[PDB]
């Protein structure tokens, strides 16, 4: 049937739906730092989610999204390698079933326990649907989830977690301010790339935060009681929602930092 993580639906047989699977500038990829070009050129990252209106919580199948409010420039994504303003419409998690797993983007080979995507879209394309089908379209924020001490501004999403367990569950879930997933430095890397999961479009500027966040163990233990599957349907566990390294091909990856 349609495509998920597991043996027979998993990312090794994505490119039998959606070719692009095997395209050029496929993400996730993995960030080997010494090869990485420092950029001076790379103006710092712009965030300004102080007026961000999230909406809901809800559990795809793939993973849970917390969808903003995008239909004004509440919270944005300026600067860096970017040229125009992005909207936050969502974030979502990629996690593991062991915490030594879980990044989609790794750092020279070094996988951490969960990525967060933070997905903006270009605003000069008006609409999310179009912004997808452009090049520059979409700029995700993608930060590593190292296990460690708690997140405060984590608890808020690991506390909703068992409203929303099956496929198709949605939780109403505002005021939820996205400013504290962040990390301390904006220091990052920024490749041209992909939407990690099918229609897998290459419509992504990614901007990799060099500096991961922490979370307790017992934050991404809840991240794991989800379910792919929904309710009625055998429990299969949602972990290892994660797409492998791709290819990078003709790119280079660039660092704001030395
Ligand atoms: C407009 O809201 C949503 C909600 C959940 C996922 C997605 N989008 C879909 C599924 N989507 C269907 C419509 O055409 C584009 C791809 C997959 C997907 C994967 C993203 S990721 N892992 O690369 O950051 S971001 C993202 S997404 O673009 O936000 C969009
Ligand atoms: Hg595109
Ligand atoms: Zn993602």
């Amino acid at each position: 049937h349609h495509w998920g993580y597991g043996k027979h639906n998993g990312p090794e047989h994505w490119h039998k739906d959606f070719p692009i699977a095997k395209g050029e500038r496929q993400s996730p990829v993995d960030i080997d730092t010494h090869t990485a070009k420092y950029d001076p050129s790379l103006k710092p990252l712009s965030v300004s989610y102080d007026q961000a209106t999230s909406l809901r919580i809800l559990n795809n199948g793939h993973a849970f999204n917390v969808e903003f409010d995008d239909s004004q420039d509440k919270a944005v994504l300026k600067g860096g390698p970017l040229d125009g303003t992005y909207r936050l419409i969502q974030f979502h998690f990629h996690w593991g079933s062991l915490d030594g797993q879980g990044s989609e983007h790794t750092v020279d080979k070094k996988k951490y326990a969960a990525e967060l995507h933070l997905v903006h879209w270009n605003t000069k394309y008006g609409d999310f649907g179009k912004a997808v089908q452009q090049p520059d379209g979409l700029a995700v924020l993608g930060i590593f989830l190292k296990v460690g001490s708690a997140k405060p501004g984590l608890q808020k999403v690991v506390d909703v977690l068992d409203s929303i367990k099956t496929k198709g569950k949605s939780a109403d879930f505002t005021n939820f301010d996205p400013r504290g997933l962040l990390p301390e430095s904006l220091d990052y890397w920024t490749y041209p790339g992909s939407l990690t999961t099918p229609p897998l479009l290459e419509c992504v500027t990614w901007i990799v935060l060099k500096e991961p966040i922490s979370v307790s163990s017992e934050q991404v233990l809840k991240f794991r009681k989800l379910n792919f599957n929904g309710e009625g349907e055998p429990e299969e566990l949602m972990v290892d929602n994660w797409r492998p390294a791709q290819p990078l091909k003709n790119r280079q990856i660039k660092a704001s930092f030395k």
